[PDB]
C-alpha cells in the first residue's frame, strides 16, 4: 500500500509525549466522568440529591485533594459539564488539575446502541461531529479522551460481527482524536458478566485485542500516541473456581503481551467491579509478574478511588477532609501498586470474604 | 453460526411492500432533497434569492405538478426541511406525495468526513441517533430513507479503507433503517471524475459492490428490503475515448449481475452529471441489453429531471404551468426509458454536449 | 485499484462457453468419481469386490446407456484414475463422453484435513501443484473440474476460520482452474448431519455462500465461467420435524437469491444422502418455485443415480442392461426435474436402503 | 468466540522450549537450506562441479567447523537432502548439528507460483501432506521449520490479495508445524527491489506484519513456540539516497514495535541482499537501539556467513582450513552484533562478495 502522512512529526512528537505524562512511573488516571445519569445513582446511594451544584462539589473535593495525590495521578478524565464547571476559588476545574501535575481528560462517546442481528450485543456511537468537538475541547483544556465499547462473553458472544464493528469504531475514534491533538485511550471493556472461567476470558481477550490492533493499524493510527484501558482477565462473576491474585496476573499479562505490540506506550487497566483494596492488590501482582512487560501497566480507576470517599463525604460538607483522605489513601495505594512496591499489610491484603458461589450453594 | 431474528416476518413483508412499490414497473425515484447550500446554488442561476419560501415554492412546483406524472414517481427523496413544509393549499408536503401515489423518503446522512492517512478520500457521518431519528420520520410519512458515500477514482483511490469503511458505515444505517420499518437506499457512489476509461470504473465499481454486499449481510440486512443506487460504469469525465450508448449499459449491467444477488428488489440508477436526455437514453439502453436482469433497473434523477423546469422559472411565479411541463416529460421520458420502450434510439444526432475532452484539445 | 486482466476475452469466451454447455436446458451432471476407496465401499455393498477392472467395467456400466441419456447428460465428473481408462471397444473413456454430447470432469482436491484449535472442522488440500496438473487434464479432454470443501453444523459451527479458511481455499482452485481454461466447480458442503431445522440449514448456507463471493471477486474469478455445487437447504437428517418440499424449495431458491449473484451461469445441486425420488422431486420443486431465479438449477448427483444401476448390477455382467435402464430412468427423470416437469412417481416410493446414525452402521 | 484448545500445555511448553533456545543470547541461525538450483549458481561461481557430493561437502564443510562457533550458532536449516546426509564418519548431519548445541531446521514450502490478476505477484505452495513431512522430520531430529513468502514493492504492490494470501498461508503451515512439535518460522520476505525509500519500505513492513499477526491469531498459532524471519526495513537497491546504519536500526525496530506482541520469542533477519559486513553492522546498531526491544534480534543469514568461506574454498579438497576460518570469522562476528557487541570493523581491500560481473580479473 502507499503512505499518506496522516500526521507531521511535528504532532507525532505531542501526542507521545502527552501519552507519556499520564503514565509516567507511579502515575495513575483518575475516571471520573460519570455521566450526570450515572452518578446519580452515585450520589443517591449516600442520601444526596442529585443537583447541580452536589455534582460540581464532589467533583472538586476529589480534585482538590492535598498535594500528596499530585505524584500519583498522571491525568484525570472529565465529563463535559465538570470540564467548564469551577471551583470555588474561581479557578476552573482543568486549571485545578492542570497544576495539580495532571493532564485533562475528557470522554467523547454518546453511550451503546443495540446490534440488529446479535444476542442483545452492542457498539457505541460518538462519531458525528466529533473532530468539530474534539477541536474544541483541546482549546478548552483536555489533551486526552476516553471512548468506551462494551462486549459480553457468553453462549454465543461475542461475535465476529460485534467484535469487528467496535474494533473499527475505536479506530475512528482513534483517528479523528490525533488529527486534533489528542491522545485516544482506546477502552475495549469486556464485561466480566457471567460463570465464565479464568481461561474463556482470557481467549476472548486475547481475541478483541487482537481486532482493536488490526483496526488501528488499518486507520494509521499513530501507537505511541494511544493508552488501552482493557478490564483484567478475571473469572467471570459467577465461576465456582477459586483463584489467586497470581493467577489474574499472569493470564492477564499473557494476554497483553500477545496481542499489544511494544509500542503502545501503556495499559490502564480498569477496576473490574473489583473493590478499592483487590483492585490495588491485583494491580501490584501484575506488575510484580515475572513476564517481560514493554508497557506501562498502571490504572484508571472511578469507584476503586472514590467508594469510601462518596461514603465518608455522605452529603455532609463536613466530611469534607476525611473524605479526601480516603481518597489519597488510595491514590497512593495505586501508585504504589502501579510498582510492584505495594505491602497489603502482608501479602494478602483483601481475602476472599464468604465466596458465595464457589462455596456450596451454587450446586 | 446462530440465528437472531433482525426482522420478524411481519416486518420482513412491509420492507418488502415498500420496496416494490417504489420500484414499481414504470416508476421511478424524484430526488428534491437537495440541502439548503446545494439548492441554493441552484437557484442562483435562474436569478432567485436563496429563501425558505423559494425553496418551498420550488419543491412544491415538482410535487403538485400534474397527475400525469403520477404513474412515474414511486417514490421521491425529501429533505429534512421540506418534509415539515406545507403546500399552498395547507397541505403537508408527504401528504401530496402519498396521495399522488409516491412514497415518501428523506435524506439522513449528516455529511462527509475525511479519513486520515488517505488520498483525499472520505466516509459518512450520520449514525448517532439514526433509530430516535427512523422513529419520528417514521411517524411524519417517510418509508425510505437515502445514505450517500463518495468514492473517487484515481490513482491509489478508492483503497481498501475507503471501501471498506465506507461499506461498513453504509450497512450500519441500513440496520437502524429496518428496524425502525425504513427501506434503506444504499448509494455507494463513485464519482466519474479523471481520465480513466470504461474498464476501470467496472473494475472499481465490481470491487465496490461485492465490499458493499458482503458488509450488509455481515450485518444481517434484509436485502429484499433494500434498493441500490449506483451509478452507471462510465467513463471518467476526461476520457478522451469515446463510447457507445450500447457500451455504458453493457459495463453498468455486467458489473451489477456479477455483484448484486437476485434479491434486491431494485436499483435506482442516478444522473451522474449526465444532461437529462443522455440519462433517459442510457437508462433505456441499460434495459434494452440481451442479458438476464433480476431487479428493477430504474431511475432516480434530481439534475436530469429538474434542469429544464428550473431554468424555466426564473423566480417569475407566472411560469409555473410552463416550468411543471418541462417536469412532467422528463418524467414521462424516464417512465418509457425503466421499461427499455423509449423511441429516442441512436447516439445523439442533433444532441451532444462539451467535446473538448474528446478531441484534439485534449491531446 | 489497478484494473489487471487475468484473462483475455478469448479466455473469458471458452470457459464461458463451456459452462453453459453443462447445464444447458435438461442438462445435469453424473458425479461418477469415487476414489478407490469410496466405490471399495459401494461394491462390497453389493457383494462385490473392489477391483481396477470391476471399477472400470462399472464406470463404463453408466458411460454408455442408451442414446436417451445423452439429451440429459451434460456433464460426467471422473476420478483420477478411470480419466485414463479405455472401454471394452477400445475408446478412451473421456472420447465416449465426448461423443455423448457431454463435457469431461476430474475432480482435483486432495480430501479435507483438520483445522487446528476448531471442534472437528476442516479445509481441504490439493493446491499444490494444481496448474501442472490441470494443464495435463486440459489437454487430456477434460474441460471442467470440482473441488469439494465440508462444512459442518453444530452449535459453535460454522466458525469464522473455517468459514473463510474454505472460501479462501475455493478461490484459490478457481483461479487456477481458469488460468488453464477449466470451468470451475465450487462446492460449498455444508454437511445435512445434525438434527438443525430448515431456518439454521438456511442461515448458515447464506453466511457460506457470502463469504464465497466475496472471496470469489477478491481472488479476481470470472464467475460467468464457474459453476456451483451446494447442497439443497433441508433439515438436519437427525431433525425430528418433517418438512414439506415446497419448504425445502423455498429455502433453498431464496438462500440463493440473496446470495449467488445472476452472473453465475448455474448451480448444480448434490443430493445429501437424499433418495433417488426425493433429490428428484426436490430439484423438480425448486424449478416450480415462483421466485425468480436468474440461474440454472441442476443436479450433480451421485448415488441419486447410481443406487439402482448398482442394485440391480449386482456383479453380474449380464444384469447390465437392467443396471442401465435403471440408470436411464433417473437420469431422464432429473432431466425433468431440472425444468420443474418431472412425474411424481414418488409420494414416499424410492427404494430404502438406510436411514441414520452410527450404532450398528458399520460401512 | 469460542475456545477449542490447539495444543495441550505439554506441546506448547515443548515449541516454548525449542524456540527460545534457537535465540538464545548470542545465538542465531545459519541458512543451509540452499535447493539444489541455487547451492549450482554459488559452485558455478568458483568453477566447481555441481554434484550431491560437492553440495555435501561444501556444507560438511560449514557443519564440521572448529568449536569457537558452537556458541554463535542455536540453530540450521537445512534443505531435504542434506537432513538425510551422513559425515565421513558416518553420523548424519542432523546429528553432527546436535552434538554442537545447535538445534536443526528443515525447510517446508514448495517454492513461489504466480496469483492470478496481480502485477507479478505470488504465493507460496507446499501444504499438501505437510502434516506427514512434519511428523517424518520431527522423527529424524528436525525441530524447527521454515516457509518463505515473498513480497515486492512497487508503485501498485503489494495488494490487499498478496497480503491477505501470503499472510493466510503462512499462518496454515504454522498450525501444522506447531502440530507436529515444530517451530515455525515464518518468513515474510518483503523483497529489497526497487527504488523506494526507506519510509517507502517501512511503511509496507508495518502493514504486512500487521496482517501477518492478524491471520496467525484467527489460527489459534501459539505464538511463543515461533520465530519471525523478516528482512530488516531498508531503501530500494535502486534507491539514489545513501542511508546512516543508525537509520536502517531506527526504521527496523520502530516498525517491528509497531506489530509485532511481545510474546514473540524473536526476529531472525535476513542479509537481504547485503554485504556479509554491512549486514553485521546493521544488526549491530539494531541491537543498540535505544528503543525497548522485548524479543531476540539475531541472525539468520545464507550469503552473509558463507560468501567469503565459499569463496576460499575454490574447488580443491584442501582448502578446509581457508573456507572454515571465513565461517568462523562471519558467525563470531554476527553473534557479537546480535548483542550490541561489533566493533564495525574497516575496509580498504577487495574482501569477497557475490559472483562475477562486468568487472573482470584476469579472464
Amino acid at each position: 500500500p502507499h503512505s499518506h502522512p496522516a500526521l507531521t512529526p511535528e504532532q507525532k512528537k505531542e501526542l507521545s509525549d502527552i501519552a507519556h505524562r499520564i503514565v509516567a512511573p507511579g502515575k495513575g488516571i483518575l475516571a471520573a466522568d460519570e455521566s450526570t445519569g450515572s452518578i446519580a445513582k452515585r450520589l443517591q446511594s449516600i442520601g444526596t440529591e442529585n443537583t447541580e451544584e452536589n455534582r460540581r462539589f464532589y467533583r472538586q473535593l476529589l480534585l482538590t485533594a492535598d498535594d500528596r495525590v499530585n505524584p500519583c495521578i498522571g491525568g484525570v478524565i472529565l465529563f463535559h459539564e465538570t470540564l467548564y464547571q469551577k471551583a470555588d476559588d474561581g479557578r476552573p476545574f482543568p486549571q485545578v488539575i492542570k497544576s495539580k501535575g495532571g493532564v485533562v481528560g475528557i470522554k467523547v462517546d454518546k453511550g451503546v446502541v443495540p446490534l440488529a442481528g446479535t444476542n442483545g450485543e452492542t457498539t457505541t456511537q460518538g462519531l458525528d461531529g466529533l473532530s468539530e468537538r474534539c477541536a474544541q475541547y483541546k482549546k478548552d483544556g483536555a489533551d486526552f479522551a476516553k471512548w468506551r465499547c462494551v462486549l459480553k462473553i457468553g453462549e454465543h458472544t461475542p461475535s465476529a460481527l460485534a467484535i469487528m464493528e467496535n474494533a473499527n469504531v475505536l479506530a475512528r475514534y482513534a483517528s479523528i482524536c490525533q488529527q486534533n491533538g489528542i491522545v485516544p485511550i482506546v477502552e475495549p471493556e469486556i464485561l466480566p458478566d457471567g460463570d465464565h472461567d479464568l481461561k474463556r476470558c482470557q481467549y476472548v481477550t486475547e481475541k478483541v485485542l487482537a481486532a482493536v490492533y488490526k483496526a488501528l493499524s488499518d486507520h494509521h493510527i499513530y501507537l505511541e500516541g494511544t493508552l488501552l484501558m482493557p478490564n483484567m482477565v478475571t473469572p467471570g462473576h459467577a465461576c465456582t473456581q477459586k483463584y489467586s491474585h497470581e493467577e489474574i496476573a499472569m493470564a492477564t499479562v499473557t494476554a497483553l503481551r500477545r496481542t499489544v505490540p511494544p509500542a503502545v506506550t501503556g495499559v490502564t487497566f480498569l477496576s473490574g467491579g473489583q473493590s478499592e483494596e483487590e483492585a490495588s492488590i491485583n494491580l501490584n501482582a501484575i506488575n510484580k509478574c515475572p513476564l517481560l512487560k514493554p508497557w506501562a501497566l498502571t490504572f484508571s480507576y472511578g469507584r476503586a478511588l472514590q467508594a469510601s470517599a462518596l461514603k465518608a463525604w455522605g452529603g455532609k460538607k463536613e466530611n469534607l477532609k476525611a473524605a479526601q483522605e480516603e481518597y489519597v489513601k488510595r491514590a497512593l495505594a495505586n501508585s504504589l501498586a502501579c510498582q510492584g512496591k505495594y505491602t497489603p499489610s502482608g501479602q494478602a491484603g483483601a481475602a476472599a470474604s464468604e465466596s458465595l458461589f464457589i462455596s456450596n450453594h451454587a450446586y
